[PDB]
């Protein structure tokens, strides 16, 4: 339930890969004035939840140029991760694009991308590796109380749980290997091999195998946001990848093998 305390309203979107649908909710939140960190394109803000509710007050309207399209939206939203993970009082992180080559579609793609990587994390863990991994939930929020931009586009953001500890990036989306840890690189290799080269998960970053904001490359280069560099991204990973003990333990081929022709 949404608290009566002072904060701003949002439409909250959760993607559920197993039913292949978005779940639409509302929430109230209070976000700090200044960001605590920044990346290339976005800034991160500390936020507290003032509760999660239904989307009943905020009708979608007609389905012509609705994103996501109505057929991708669950009619029912009684069950979801948000109602426990974003319950009243929860401290979490909000990310906003600075200064904006970001369509509406991009916010949803990026969050769906994180949910897909979250599935890959569970698949990896089922092999009983020495260190289990996990990707945080992420959500799209339409900050509906904020006045639209120069164009009548609502203000959009993504939100995710707060990581406590030293945040480290382990690889980039274009071949950088940034720490000496084995598990992040083995996981990237695992995703390439076990997907039959349909995709790779890189930008493996977070605190101690609790990861967030990954990026996927696919051979055809379609979908998965603007950070999908296609075969180029896959090949760049291969040039710098050196199999380690976790790769061996997972019985991964030391020969990675070529990209798919489109
Ligand atoms: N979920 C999160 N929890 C805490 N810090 C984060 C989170 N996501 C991103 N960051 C911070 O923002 C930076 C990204 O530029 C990271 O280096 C990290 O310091
Ligand atoms: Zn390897």
């Amino acid at each position: 339930g949404i608290s009566s305390e002072t904060g701003e309203m949002g439409i909250l979107w959760e993607f559920d890969p197993i039913i292949n649908k978005w779940i639409r909710l509302s929430m109230k939140l209070k976000v700090e004035r200044k960001p605590f960190a920044e990346g290339a394109l976005r800034e991160a803000y500390h936020t507290v939840s003032l509760g999660v509710g239904t989307d009943e007050n905020y009708p979608l309207g007609t389905t012509t140029k609705l994103f996501p399209p109505i057929e991708m939206i669950s009619p029912i939203s009684k069950n979801n991760e948000a109602m426990t993970q974003l319950k009243n009082g929860t401290k979490f992180v909000l990310k906003l694009y600075k200064k904006q080559q970001a369509s509406r579609e991009l916010y949803f793609e990026d969050v769906k991308m994180q949910m897909v990587c979250r599935d890959w994390g569970n698949k990896f863990n089922q092999k009983k590796p020495p260190k289990k991994i996990e990707f945080l939930m992420s959500w799209v929020v339409e900050l509906i109380d904020r006045s639209p931009s120069s164009n009548g586009q609502p203000i959009l953001c993504s939100i995710e749980p707060l990581l406590v500890g030293e945040f480290k990036k382990n690889n980039s989306n274009y071949g950088a290997v940034l720490t000496n840890r084995s598990t992040p690189q083995a996981f990237s290799h695992f995703t390439y091999e076990l997907s039959n080269k349909q995709m790779i998960v890189v930008d493996i970053q977070g605190v101690d195998d609790l990861y967030t904001d990954p990026q996927i490359h696919t051979p055809d280069g379609k979908g998965f946001g603007l950070g999908n560099l296609g075969k180029a991204g896959i090949n760049k990973f291969i040039t710098t990848h050196k199999c380690n003990a976790v790769c061996a333990l997972l019985d991964l081929d030391v020969k990675l093998g070529g990209v798919l022709s489109g």
